[PDB]
């Protein structure tokens, strides 16, 4: 049947990939779609688990795909699906710096917005 491209894991139906080389936001998600992906949505506590267990690992900071870029303090996910689960930081999201783009960072995987042009890891999904 059909399967993951090498170096991209599976689960639960889809495809995932740690990108390391440290980008804007707005560049990672650029080279999600150059790979055919988009930046990663999580929208379960399972799919975050597997997030930070196997794909994040000991990376302390990477971006995600949810952003507040179109309409600030509601964020959505840059490939359209729903926002069906979130996990943020206590007192996160808090637009401090003027944050739009949204990192994990931690060991538990929670969530921060951040300046967009911040160089950080990212991950895609498939
Ligand atoms: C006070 O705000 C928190 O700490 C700052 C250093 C930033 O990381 C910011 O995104 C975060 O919400
Ligand atoms: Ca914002
Ligand atoms: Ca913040």
């Amino acid at each position: 049947a059909v399967e993951c491209e090498p170096s991209w894991q599976p689960f639960q139906g889809h495809c995932y990939r740690l990108q390391a080389e440290k980008r804007s936001w707005q560049e990672s998600k650029k080279m999600c779609l150059r790979g055919g992906g988009d930046l990663l949505s999580i929208h379960s506590m399972a799919e975050l688990e597997f997030i930070t267990k196997q794909i994040k690992q000991e990376v302390e900071e990477l971006w995600i795909g949810l952003n507040d870029l179109k309409l600030q303090m509601n964020f959505e996910w840059s490939d359209g699906s729903l926002v069906s689960f979130t996990h943020w930081h206590p007192f996160e999201p808090n637009n401090f710096r003027d944050e739009d783009c949204v990192t994990i960072w931690g060991p538990e995987g929670r969530w921060n917005d951040s300046p967009c042009n911040q160089s950080l890891p990212s991950i895609c999904k498939k």
